[PDB]
């Protein structure tokens, strides 16, 4: 499920957001994790796998749109669905205003709404 993060999650937070391509070093990631900490328009996001973290996303509310900045799940974890779900979870959360991706993550963005919800019929 999705959860709001916490300063008690800074280290798995940081290792998540590493493999993002624009985060090269560690100085960076802390400068990034501060800016969701005290901007009120930058949230971020932790996927929570049974009790296990896996899974993050941040986004930055912009007046109409919701723009997706970063998005990183464990190498051990992916190919199960959980980037997918996060944005799924991220869409109902933010039913009122609209998402969007930046181009750092345009890429994966237009590949979920590509694809079909698999959902069941009746009649
Ligand atoms: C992108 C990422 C967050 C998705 O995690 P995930 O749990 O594997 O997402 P899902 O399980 O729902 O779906 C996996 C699909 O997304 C594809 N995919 C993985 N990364 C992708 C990317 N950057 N762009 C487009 N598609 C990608 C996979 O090829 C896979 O396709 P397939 O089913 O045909 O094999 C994960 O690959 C990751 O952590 N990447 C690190 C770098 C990064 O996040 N860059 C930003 C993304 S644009």
């Amino acid at each position: 499920m999705l959860i709001r993060y916490k300063k008690s999650f800074e280290k798995i937070a940081m290792g998540l957001l590493s493999f993002m391509p624009n985060e090269k070093d560690l100085k960076q990631l802390q400068q990034t994790i501060k800016d969701y900490e005290t901007d009120t328009d930058r949230q971020l996001f932790l996927w929570k796998e049974d009790e296990d973290i896996v899974g993050a996303i941040g986004v930055e509310k912009k007046d109409s749109e919701v723009e997706i900045r970063h998005i990183s799940v464990n190498p051990s974890h992916r190919h199960q669905g959980i980037g997918k779900q996060m944005m799924d979870a991220l869409k109902h959360l933010f039913k009122t205003q609209v998402l969007v991706p930046n181009e750092l993550t345009q890429s994966f963005f237009e590949r979920c709404q590509g694809q079909q919800d698999q959902d069941i019929s009746y009649n």
